[PDB]
């Protein structure tokens, strides 16, 4: 027989402070792109951009990313 | 028979602080991309970009990636 | 018959501290990329960027990455 | 039979401290790539950049890095 | 039978100081990559780039790389 | 007793003959321009350009200057 | 006495012949200009450009340019 | 008793031909200039460019430049 | 008594011929110009270019310079 | 008594001939120009270039240059 046990308690504190952040500035000049195919075939979970200018301005006021997982297999 | 005990219990503290962050200035000057193809066939779990200028300012205001995985596999 | 323990404790304090950053600049001037093929064909957990000018600016306001990994197999 | 005791407990501080970082300035001029190929063929597990110019300017406000791996295969 | 006992401790206090870090500059010329060829096959754990000029700017204001493996195997 | 005769007689052809000319292309990309002053005096004549990205296409389908003075004193 | 006869005769021909041109692809990238000054004072003809980025593609279809100047002096 | 005669008689032909020029291509990448100044003083017939990046194209399709002068001083 | 002929007589042909020019590639890559002063004083007749990064392409399909001065003095 | 007989005769043919020119390439890479200095003065026919990064490419179709000059003193 088995007797599985799992109990993992994991305690955590995270923290991130700031006075003020600022005056940030972005200003980009954008340019050109140029694409050229015939055939495109795809399939089964894919994930494409083409062709693309994407100016992006993040500035989250402080942040954290927690990522935790639990995976069990029992066969 | 088994016994099998899992039971880790980690502890942290994870700190980031600022008085203040400055003015950041991000100012490119874009140029041009010319991308030439006849055809193309993926798949199965594939990630592309093609073509393509992304100018991205990111500035958190502090920030901490905490990642943790538990993963078992019992035969 | 097996008894397996498996309790780790890990304890930890990550400190990032600053009075403030500055005045970041940033300010590439953009070239250009050519590409040329015919035909590409790909699969199963592929990544990939083809033809790119990403400038990229980050500047978290002090951080810290931590990674942590609990594997085990029972056969 | 066996009796598998694993417990390991690591404490630890790390830290990093600064008055003020600086007007640090990244200022490239562009250049130019040009890639000219036929075919490609590529697969499982393949990570690839083909083609690029990406300017990267990171300032993390200090920080710190803490990788731990606890690994265990019974047989 | 076996009797294995893992019980490692390991504590540090790892330590970086500035008063200010100064003003850093970094101001490349860009120049110029051509790459030509026919046919690529490649596969299974592979990481290439082909093709390029990054310039990267880092300055962490103080930082340390704490990397910590216990691996155990027991036939 | 003065006497002057001016009689310049000139007798000319200027030609330009063409087919065709031809797709012509012109694609830019971007880029950024910035000027800072405080003061501008500008007397008698003052002809100028500041501040300015000005991309012109002149595809005359064909032509010709022809510039004439005849000057005299008289004193 | 004073007898002056100005009696140039010049007869010409400036010819050009062409096909046709061609197919002129003209495709210029970005950049980035910064200037800065105090005071400007600019006195009697004074022609300038200050701070820019023309680029420009000039086709004529074929040119001539035919200058002349006849100039007389009478003191 | 002054007798001038002045009937200088040119006769030419210029020419060019051409059956076609051909695809030409001009595909430039970006750069930076930087200037500092405080004071301009300019007078009388000043001609000047500061700080720029012309990129031209010029394909005439065949051309000339004929150029004359005929300058008789009377003192 | 004075007694002055001019009277040249100048025939001429010039001439270019070509069957086709080819297929001509200008690709420059970037760079970088940096310039610092204080006070500039232009005076009479000054031409001047300060801080610059001009690449041209000039493709004449063919061409000619005749130029012809007829000075002549009279004191 | 004073008796002046200018009559050069002078006939000339200047000639270019080319099948064809070929596939010219121009592919220059990048560099870095830095330039200091504090005051400037220039005074009666001044022509300067400072501070510069100028490629050029010159391809006339076959060409020629014919310069003559004539001057006569009168004293």
């Amino acid at each position: 027989s088995v007797q599985i046990v799992y109990k993992p308690v994991d305690l955590s504190k995270v923290t991130s402070k700031c006075g003020s952040l600022g005056n940030i500035h972005h200003k980009p000049g954008g340019g050109q792109v140029e694409v050229k195919s015939e055939k495109l075939d795809f399939k089964d979970r894919v994930q494409s951009k083409i062709g693309s200018l994407d100016n992006i301005t993040h500035v989250p006021g402080g942040g954290n990313k927690k990522i935790e997982t639990h995976k069990l297999t029992f066969r």
